[PDB]
């Protein structure tokens, strides 16, 4: 799932 990208967002 897209969880890594979330780190850059919030």
């Amino acid at each position: 799932g897209n969880h890594w990208a979330v780190g850059h967002l919030m």
